[PDB]
């Protein structure tokens, strides 16, 4: 192919920075530094992850949250990021993930701290899941990808992050399933979002587990068409999970501001990802710089690239 | 000596990020881009230049103005800190005197362009003019004709420093200091923060009230800026700086040249607060339009230390701040950040 048209998304969503970003990115840096260091072979390492600027997510991901939570959620995505970079290349990692737990479980319901427990694993399974469908080369198809994803993008810490930034405990409405619809559809246009944003990087390290790859690959699909297919398909999800939400809170629960908090969140959440996702260099190239342009033509192969107005 | 020990250094004055500091960084960066991409040789050296992340410093210094002037003085320092960048260089400049005076003519003619009736022909006269019409809106005439006298003191800073470099003459530290004064741009980074406040201490400023506060707190922005910078102006051989002032004039090895100016910090630090205190403890003190000065020059001078600890401007290209602010420095890597211990 050689370079694409990524169109305007709809972006209907709020997308809000916290006030205190740019310097929660720094000592989200300062964490990573202290406590995940020796997992690079070198500085050089390190700083190749740390200009990716991986610790603005959490800050981009919950605007409303209290300092302390969003410094906890920036440093939880920095660690969950980490090792999903070394998936596509106490112990090692305990050490940190005890630092988090410790910072976290302090402002969850002893339910809440099972689930991230649990949330963890799913991640992890996803991860492991991922790694034999890569060492194999064979990619699946549409569904059975998206099945994987629930896993690998870490959909369960990123709804129960939600909830700790937003102050509630959704625990109970949960195993009742009243954010069944809106979870659906609120996760698939995250993944997809993301699948069309890290397209030059999966292509690049030969990931598997991509709808850009499944379509180009397995549909037989030109690149171009895949795009339209995908940005077309996070319309429909996104305005979905707009009519989902508007459900629940037009519903019977949807009075409750517990409900109200928790929903705002994700909608912050879908539109703030987006944001970090053009922000980063991780997915734009180490030495990107981000502009603040959206859409347009974009170099698939290029060390780094950037929306252009023409090809 | 391949590296030196930063010691703490006091920070006590305040260093607030504006609510809106990451979104205005990248919004300046799209401003750079649109205005300024072709005075770069290429697309990578404009990338080189962006992830000095110098479009945080505005958010940096005023984190208590509204957005759109943030912006304006985020987008005004980017400008600068490219016109610095260039006539510090002796590559794009020349290294010669004919040279270097008719590449630097041309740059003033530029950077004159911005308040006139007429469309400039420059690529930085544009950007003057779209940075002109955004701040001289929210400005008073004296304001605007300070605006005018302030740029017109950076060029005779700027000028001063290309024929020292030139001829190969440090200047003694007060020489250094007055040259500073102007190079350093004081006169606009006063300006802006009335700007930033919403504010006009015109009169106040022309009546002297505020010559000591300025004298220190000036004093203390370009010795903190030197310590910083220091790293990167031994390898572009600039001589306008205290470190070299120090070592080279005065006979001081690095070391004691740093222990000498981190106790110069402190002393222009608290003698701003000082200063400062004196004016609030003043017959003007009660003003509001005074307090919020006051409490701008505080932010512009805590701001501007935070962003010179966090910027690859300083620290080397592929730099990442880890809110790290004391320790060991390497003159020598290509990436540098402060550490526990010297290299063995
Ligand atoms: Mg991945
Ligand atoms: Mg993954
Ligand atoms: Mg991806
Ligand atoms: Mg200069
Ligand atoms: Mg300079
Ligand atoms: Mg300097």
């Amino acid at each position: 192919p050689g370079e694409f048209f990524l169109p305007p998304l709809p972006r209907l969503l709020p997308a809000g920075y916290h006030p205190d970003a740019a310097r929660i990115e720094i000592a989200s840096n300062g964490w990573v530094r202290r406590m995940l260091a020796d997992c690079f072979d070198s500085e050089e390492s390190l700083l190749f992850f740390l200009r990716q600027r991986n610790g603005i997510y959490g800050p981009l991901t919950v605007p409303y949250a209290e300092a302390d939570r969003a410094q906890n959620i920036a440093d939880w995505y920095q660690f969950v990021t980490v090792i999903d970079s070394f998936v596509s290349d106490a112990s090692l990692y305990g050490r940190a993930a005890q630092d988090l737990w410790r910072r976290i479980a302090a402002g969850m319901s002893a339910r809440q701290v099972d689930r991230l427990v649990a949330a963890l694993e799913a991640f992890l399974r996803g991860c492991a899941e991922e790694i034999r469908s890569k060492l194999d080369k064979q990619v699946p198809h549409f569904e059975a990808c998206m099945r994987v994803r629930v896993d690998s993008f870490g959909c369960e810490f990123l709804e129960l992050l939600t909830e700790y930034a937003a102050e509630v405990d959704m625990s109970r409405a949960a195993t009742e399933g009243l954010f069944d619809e809106v979870h659906h559809h609120g996760m698939r246009q995250l993944i997809l979002v993301n699948d069309l944003l890290s397209w030059r990087k999966e292509y690049a390290q030969r990931d598997t587990m991509t709808t850009v790859r499944v379509l180009c690959e397995v549909e037989g699909l030109e690149l171009q068409d895949a795009v339209d297919r995908l940005c077309a398909l996070v319309e429909h999800h996104e305005r979905a999970y707009i009519t989902a939400r508007d459900a629940v809170l037009a519903g019977p629960h949807g009075h409750r501001e517990d409900v109200r908090a928790y929903l705002s969140g994700l909608d912050h959440l879908i539109g703030g990802s987006q944001e970090f996702e053009y922000l980063t260099p991780r997915y734009f190239g180490d030495g990107s710089v981000w502009d603040g342009s959206t859409s347009g033509w974009i170099s698939l192969t290029a060390s780094v690239a950037r929306f252009r107005d023409a090809p």
